[PDB]
Parts: structure tokens; sequence; C-alpha cells
């Protein structure tokens, strides 16, 4: 069929990441223009996920991508509220889905954020960009990081503290300061240190305090589950699909 391969670039989504359409099919796709390209392609190939946001292929690097109409999970968050808790905990659920899967292939994200978060047109949580990911286990042997990589607001301790630390935690914590964000349309500090104050409230668990006087008791538990100083001692995924609120029936 003629010109099926002629793509129109329509509006910018956020180099630069583009909304094209299809001339004849008027299928929609986001294209990203642009060592670390050809890493995030290697990467992308590997993927296929419900969570994860698809890969078309690769032709200056052109990358073709999932167009999510939905947009980003960010312009979901009210600044100083949040979002309905049942929303909340699907979104949850469904980033939980995502990271399981990575986690599986031995891919961890390393920048997981709601900017980085989108929504397919049934509002369904995709897990984008892979230009920070990287390999941490193969031939069933895990590798240790050291590289300082992702949001300082979302990332671990261990990261600042740790010359080397394992993957999946850093994904973990990150997570939840994403369910933070969503239940309280904040974040809880600049970066998880002892010099900064709320991170030393929360360890000191003053929780009467905000972001955390905004949250219920059940995803409040869970967060003091998630963000656990020590990895080692930080609930895993598994434990995560047993806690009590990530299993609470909710309808708005
Ligand atoms: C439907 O709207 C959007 C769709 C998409 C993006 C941003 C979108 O929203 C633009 C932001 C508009 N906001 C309005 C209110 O507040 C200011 C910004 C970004 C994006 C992507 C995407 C896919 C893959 C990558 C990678 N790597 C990066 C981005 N696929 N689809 C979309």
């Amino acid at each position: 069929v003629p010109f099926v391969e002629d793509w129109d670039l329509v509006q910018t989504l956020g180099g630069e990441v583009q909304l094209a359409v299809n001339r004849v099919t008027e299928e929609a796709v986001a294209v990203k223009i642009v060592e670390n390209i050809k890493k995030e392609i290697c990467i992308n190939k590997m993927l296929n996920h419900e969570n994860v946001v698809k890969f078309y292929g690769h032709r200056i690097q052109y990358l073709f991508l999932e167009y999510c109409s939905g947009g980003e999970l960010f312009d979901r968050i009210e600044p100083d509220i949040g979002m309905p808790e049942p929303d909340a905990q699907r979104f949850f659920h469904q980033l939980m889905a995502g990271v399981v899967y990575l986690h599986g292939i031995g891919i961890t994200h390393r920048d997981i954020k709601p900017e980085n978060l989108l929504l397919d047109e049934r509002d369904n949580l995709k897990i984008s960009d892979f230009g920070l990911a990287t390999v941490f286990r193969y031939n069933n042997r895990e590798r240790l990081l050291n590289k300082m990589c992702g949001t300082l607001p979302y990332v671990a301790p261990e990261l600042l503290k740790r010359r080397e630390f394992h993957a999946e935690p850093v994904d973990v914590w990150s997570c939840g300061i994403v369910l933070t964000a969503m239940l309280a349309g904040e974040l809880p500090w600049d970066q998880p240190s002892d010099s900064c104050q709320e991170y030393s409230d929360w360890k000191e668990k003053k929780t009467y305090l905000n972001p955390w006087k905004k949250i219920d008791s059940a995803p409040l538990a869970l967060l003091h589950k998630i963000l656990v100083e020590n990895p080692s001692a930080r609930i895993t995924i598994p434990d995560i699909k047993k806690d009590r609120w990530y299993n609470k029936p909710l309808k708005k």
C-alpha cells in the first residue's frame, strides 16, 4: 500500500519528543529525536509488556515509540492535594506490574518519576524512557551498581551514601516516592540525606507533618515499609503485593 511509510509531525510532546501521525492510517506514534543512544535502543528492543511503552523501531537518531493519549501521570497529580486514593492504588498496581516485568528480565529503569509514567487511552500506566536504564542481571548473575543516576527527590539514600548498591531496592524506593506524590501532591524532601530536615523528621516518625498528615494510615503503613533507609531491610515487590492497603478494595 503506497504512502503507509509517511509520517506527519503534528506537535511537540516534550532532544525532543514529537507526536507523529501516519498519512494513510492516521495511527499516532511518539518520535524521540536525539554510546547512551545505542544502549537505549538495545534495552527498548528487549521490552514487551502492557505497562511498558512500546518500541516500534529506530532510524540524528529517530526512536519510534508508543503514543499515550492520556499523557503523563505528573499532570494527574493536583499540587498539595494528589488524586483520589482508588486512582493512586490502580496506578500503583500497574506501576508494580511494570517494575516486576523489568526486574524479571534483569533491567532497572533508574529514573522512575511521574514525568516518565505515561497513560494510554484507557488510563493504563506505561513506564517510559529507558535512556538511564541498565542491565543489572545477566546469565542469572547480579551486577551491583555504582553510577549516580536518577532525580534527587526520587533517589534512594544508598545511592548517595554507598559506593555500590543493589539495583532493585532503588527502583522500589522511587515507586514509594511516586506513591507519596499521588496521595499528597507533594514530594517529601529535596533528597534523602540526614542534612535534609524533612528526611530526618520521617526517620524520627513525625507523621503528623506534611506530606504524611494527608495520607490515610493504610497506605502510610505501606510507605513506612518502602521508605526504609537500609535497602536490605526495605520491603521487596513480592511483599508489597501482600501489603494490606495494596490488596484493599477501593472505589470512588
Ligand atoms: C497526550 O499528551 C502527551 C502525550 C505524550 C507525552 C506528553 C504529553 O503531554 C504533553 C504535556 C502537556 N501538559 C499540559 C498541562 O501542563 C503542562 C504540560 C510524552 C509522550 C510519549 C513518550 C514516549 C516515549 C518516550 C521515550 N523515551 C518519551 C515520551 N508518548 N506519548 C507521549
